[PDB]
């Protein structure tokens, strides 16, 4: 196109548009938008989107040539986000393709990498000592070594750089994903790496779902080669709007809901939808995972205060062949939830990390799905299998509400409120009553009691209950509604949670404080004892306390915000005593064995195998001090445990680091 | 612009009381506010031409080194430095409009590099044929290496370290404070670079504030990402107390109205912790005097008094180790939550890192020499670092860190009253074991606490039930369990006011009731409580712990002197942890 015309037609439009801009001149920017721009001229707006190389700049030179006219002479707003910020079609990182390259269009998504904000060498000057030429090369984000072999006037092989003479701009790489909210079942998601400006750079860090918005560009393919997978998307327009495309919708069967919830027996109807009915066997179990899909009140306090009301169900010691990993697809009917195992086949894993980038040399930080589904769910399928650095950080992600990445030495902190419905295989073929949660598991007993909601699934082992009831709902379940009977569908299921967890929020009552606060104490009172030379186990904690609110306000959430809240309170305390009738329970409802690895009556009798130990640690009477023979005959006529039993404890010593051995009978204290 | 006439314009200006008195000195600090007075367009040309308008202001000051009223040696080491500028920069302030621009940035020292030497002048001779060629290199450039000859052109041109001239260099990661600038951004550092009068100017963990010139360094393929933010640092001067003390200026007539009062010691408890807690009153009261301590006093001859009481909250993990720590961090100034076990090197203490782009053992400070009159609120302790273990005895007696690593031997001050508090090394301990030996800490370590609370989840009735209670209406949202008597924003200043102002001393009614309960403990109660070879239950350093503690709550009155009812206060916490 021509040089002048672009020019007269965007300074006819655009004003107001540039004295707002003229009082922040650091700014350097304007809002444009599409319908502004093609109500003035139709043929200008379909103009930039074709071609946006170089009638942008013509466009930022006509808002230059309004400032500098001889009217109004300020030299202030050179450059202009002559992006529009609103536009006629909205691209995704799934639906991108080579067909709209060099051109302008919009991406929505998720950033997963930010990295350092570097200065960008633009207009690099060359002017050498010997020979004096006067020459400037221009140089991209994606060009390395952009420099002449030799100079133009005698051939100079010692050029060098003007720094002072050339622009230097702010520069930071971004990786934009798809975002886990819209897309379904059985899909890949696709990344796409950005690049940030000046007057654009810092704009959202790894987590969050941004908008996109500029010159999508690409690498230069050289002749006789092959094609350059690398595309660079110039972002020029800053904008937050991905959020209101996505989490904000419309809602029409919100009128027909309120019939629905009128009617009795709504939370019972919830669950045999969002579940599969093939799936049976496990009707309170499935409860308190149909709960944990709808999140409680997460209000802001002063001093920093604050209580998270996402309640998090973790199972472990399951079968071979369980349900609950069928369930678990199932589980992603909620709202922003990642369907991912532990294992995440990257070096950031489930927690934010920093990881190398090959595209760009400088140091990015990377977000894992505990990061991007910030404000939603996060389910796992192997929660015990995780890495060693994924381990140290996912202590304060479900904790303190964040990352908390410091290795990076920038220290971003990123956001961590995902609603983990996870699962963990045993590490044994067979699970038992007698063993412990911790025990049985890989994780460390810290992850254990900060879930509000623990559960344990075990078929019968005789034929004669368990064969005669599985696979008859399993046989006549194939082509008939014993597979599958839903009164309302997934996708109008999960419709009503994005209701009830934005507009709805429930309270609960003085009487159904009461509940709460009678029933912790009566339970209290009812497994206390006095320990002998050691302390009795809680059957309560104060931490369980603060989940027992959290199965209130989630039962609440489904009672359409009853202030009376007392009908809710007796069933969030009957799961919450299921979960405690066979968890936590070692002794009297002993909840060490959640909040430690080992239990109350295990770290007893080991304090009573320490009395027969280190009374003759440092006599050596057999091959060492406190010989292995001699102790199993102290611990028997003490009352601490058999000699198979004290053999099963002198190998947990040797494991957690209380007690080695040198050699065979002998068990010295470390 | 021209620099021949620009050292004549200097001459006219050229400050001058300053060079009568710093001619043995290597470092002329010039202020640009008598810059300005002179010429405003020539102050103005330091921040927008830094690399050749200091080249004059080093020239200008052997010219009237040389001039017949004040003439002596000529001395051409004489560093240009401008200490003042008319704007300070920000966290992440420093950008690509600041590069070749001098800006001033302030902040903290994070990490330092060992005395290395620098080649300036970069003498290269050949092998060959033995060409003496000169380059003098920047400090702020990357290292390079000539390709051929002049000569012949030959690969043989290397650096010979006899004709070449050396300047002493050092290297500094220049994180600066988060106090919570920039809306709380996750801070930004920039290295600098230390000149050869400006090297071990300051130490790793003190506040600074340091002008520079941000230049760049070719270290990539891509043109946009080969940047490196280096400081080319012009003068380095520690930070002002008013800008690192907070402001209390508007707050000061409503601490002044609190004194009115009587209940002033019951409303600096409540509202320093939150009020959903509604438990631990006496380790309320324990936290509340650890926040106020005692007085940092310099004892004449070589010597100092320890003014803080670490407060160690050891216990079970349900109670203890759980929000704590959390709402004291938001209170108290310059608190940094920190965890025993942590991915950095440096962790708890200031521990020293070999990694370097020289290879040089760098010094990594850690979070108690950053927390310079802050509170380390450390969460479990038990599972602290080993390195770190060694210097931790240091820090608790003398609040330094001495880390004598390779190429660094100066100390490191702590200067932090920490909180510590550790898991059971077993879990689930009880009183009838004894309490130092059941824990990670060592009994040396234990003394070092003033005080050492104990918190468990008891089965009693009632204690059961004021959780169960407090906890539900939290909840729901009443105001007289969250709300507190006096803001958590009037509080934070009323402790950053009182530790500046008031100090209290000793009077002699206070020093009476200290002689009842010192001999009352230990008549026949010593010889009962050891058993010839058992330790004593108050000793001379448990004094410390007493009198530290009777200034703490003469602090929260802020009534300069101690009495007798002061004193009693502090005997009653003082039993609670020897009993509890």
């Amino acid at each position: 196109m021509d040089r002048e015309e672009m020019i007269a037609r965007f300074a006819k439009f655009l004003i107001n548009r540039l004295k707002d801009l003229l009082t922040v001149t650091p700014k350097r920017s304007l809002a444009i938008d599409w319908a502004h721009l093609n109500s003035f001229d139709p043929e200008l707006a379909d103009e930039l989107l074709n071609n946006p190389e170089e009638a942008i700049a013509s466009a930022e030179d006509a808002i230059q040539i309004v400032l500098r006219e001889p009217p109004l002479l300020v030299e202030r707003e050179f450059k202009v986000h002559a992006r529009f910020y609103n536009l006629p079609k909205t691209l995704l990182v799934k639906e991108l393709g080579s067909e709209h390259i060099n051109k302008l269009i919009q991406v929505e998504g998720i950033i997963t990498r930010v990295s350092e904000v570097k200065p960008f060498v633009e207009k690099a000057v060359f002017v050498c000592r010997d020979c004096g030429n006067e020459m400037v090369r221009l140089q991209r984000p994606y060009e390395n070594l952009v420099k002449p072999a030799k100079c133009d006037a005698c051939g100079s092989r010692n050029i060098e750089l003007d720094v002072d003479k050339s622009r230097f701009l702010n520069f930071q790489s971004f990786r934009l994903q798809d975002r886990p909210e819209s897309l379904k079942g059985g899909q890949m998601p696709r990344f796409v790496d950005a690049i940030l400006l000046d007057d654009l750079v810092d704009a959202a860090l790894p987590g969050d779902r941004v908008l996109v918005t500029g010159v999508l560009r690409v690498i230069l393919e050289q002749r006789e080669k092959r094609p350059i997978f690398k595309k660079i998307l110039e972002v020029n327009h800053i904008e937050q709007l991905s959020k209101e495309i996505e989490e904000l919708e419309i809602s029409p069967e919100d009128e027909q809901k309120i019939r629905e919830l009128a009617k009795r027996k709504d939370i019972v109807d919830a669950i045999v939808d969002s579940i599969a009915p093939a799936i049976w066997g496990h009707r309170i179990v499935k409860k308190g995972i149909a709960l944990a899909l709808f999140g409680g009140v997460q209000r802001t306090l002063p001093d920093g205060t604050k209580l998270r009301g996402e309640s998090h169900v973790l199972l472990v010691g399951d079968p071979g062949v369980a349900k609950s990993q069928l369930l678990r697809y199932v589980a992603n009917l909620a709202p922003r939830a990642i369907y991912t195992s532990g294992k995440s086949s990257s070096a950031a894993g489930l927690t934010a990390a920093a990881v190398r980038d090959e595209f760009t040399g400088s140091w990015v930080l990377e977000a894992g799905v505990l990061v991007l589904a910030d404000g939603g769910f996060a389910l796992i399928d192997e929660f015990d299998k995780m890495s060693d650095r994924d381990r140290s950080a996912i202590h304060e992600a479900l904790e303190q509400q964040t990352i908390s990445i410091s290795k990076a030495g920038i220290t971003a902190t990123l956001n961590s409120r995902t609603t983990v419905i996870a699962a963990a295989n045993p590490k044994f073929g067979r699970f038992n009553r007698h063993k412990s949660l911790p025990e049985q598991l890989d994780l460390p007993p810290t992850l254990l009691s900060r879930f509000d909601l623990i559960f344990l699934l075990l078929d019968e082992p005789d034929e004669k209950v368990d064969a005669s009831i599985a696979e008859h709902i399993l046989k006549v379940r194939r082509g008939e509604a014993e597979a599958v009977t839903p009164k309302i569908p997934y996708d109008l299921l999960k419709k009503y949670i994005a209701y009830a967890r934005k507009n709805v929020h429930p309270v609960l009552s003085r009487e159904a404080m009461e509940e709460i606060k009678r029933y912790y104490v009566k339970m209290r009172k009812g497994l206390r004892r006095g320990d002998e030379d050691g302390v009795q186990p809680i059957p309560i904690t104060a931490r369980q306390l603060e989940a027992l609110i959290r199965l209130s306000e989630a039962h609440a959430r489904m009672r359409l915000s009853e202030t009376v809240t007392r009908e809710d309170a007796r069933a969030a305390i009957e799961i919450i005593e299921a979960m405690m009738k066979t968890i936590a329970v070692d002794e009297e409802g002993n909840l060490d064995v959640s909040i430690l690895e080992v239990g109350k009556s295990s770290k007893k009798i080991n304090k009573i195998e320490k009395l027969v130990d280190i009374i003759k640690s440092l006599e050596s009477e057999g091959e060492f001090g406190a010989p292995e023979e001699k102790v199993i005959e102290a611990a028997k006529q003490a009352g601490i445990g058999t000699k198979a039993d004290i053999e099963k404890l002198l190998n947990e010593l040797k494991s957690d680091g209380r007690v080695y051995e040198p050699r065979a009978g002998f068990y010295r204290v470390i």
